[PDB]
């Protein structure tokens, strides 16, 4: 029933563990329980969009990142690139689909909060040609991380899944 | 963007707004809504310990801080000072009595989440002499952060709440 009282120095953690940052997500959990505190490297290797019913906080300790987001507040979508430079703080709200584009030799922090009872995450792809939803997978509420891996992998393998229903483009 | 799509450079924000971080209001709120993301300078201390039904994440951008916690896991309490050095990340779990000590020209980030609605925040004072609980107050849900300075003032101005029942030590809301 005892809890950790030992802080972790990011620089030192990085000096020792930066190799633990592995594709296609490049993340590791520094702390868990109530919040998940991730440290993320690059370059990451994905085109998928995360939908998380809770908010997400990004801070770039080193280098810059690209947070592609979709604004769905109004009748039709807005596809926006949010450049988060070194030293940049940014809080993304619940339900905003987002696709972090990460580069080599960069370090970011991502804080997430645990999800309540009935709020499933989703992983979504958009068509490079027409920008309709190509494929959407709802994630089953546990071990999110190995599910966000087995969905990309299953996407990478399923050509009928990678095919836009609308314009019929095969999404690379 | 009916939400913010504009990140904040903390270094540039600091050059611009360093004075916001001065006492008595040493915390500035960079982002709100689901998470409350604060940037916090010093010096700042109070005798009180906060009890958050949810976790608090600390990160020291510049300089170190002192996070005093009570571990209530066993029969006797354990009063631990967690030193959070520059560049340190630390997750504090829910329901851990805690009391942040911040020092002059330091910079911190704190991240907290908006509470469920059925478990309140508490504010608590331990005797400086015998470390027995001297006073505790439950905080209201709807009124966030303003019920705090109201509870410190109330503690400050009531001597019998300020007095330890056990050793009779006159306690304070702040050092000296
Ligand atoms: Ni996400
Ligand atoms: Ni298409
Ligand atoms: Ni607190
Ligand atoms: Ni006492």
């Amino acid at each position: 029933a005892m809890f950790n009282t030992t802080p972790i120095n990011i620089d030192k953690w990085l000096k020792e563990n930066e190799g633990l940052l592995k594709p296609p997500v490049n993340n590791y959990c520094l702390h868990k329980g109530g919040f998940t505190v991730m440290i993320v490297g690059g370059p990451n290797e994905r085109t998928d969009y995360h939908i998380n019913p809770t908010p997400e906080w990004f801070y770039q300790k080193k280098g810059s990142m690209l947070l592609k987001v979709v604004d769905e507040t109004d009748a039709e979508p807005k596809f926006i690139d949010i450049i988060i430079n070194e030293g940049d703080s940014y809080l993304l709200p619940g339900n905003v689909p987002h696709s972090p584009v990460r580069f080599a030799d960069t370090v970011g922090i991502v804080v997430e909060q645990d999800r309540p009872g009935g709020e499933n995450d989703k992983i979504r792809w958009y068509c490079s040609h027409c920008r309709q939803v190509v494929h959407e997978s709802e994630l089953q509420m546990l071990d999110l991380g190995t599910q966000v891996k087995e969905a990309i992998l299953d996407f990478e393998n399923d050509v009928e899944k990678r095919t836009c229903f609308h314009c019929k483009t095969l999404n690379y």
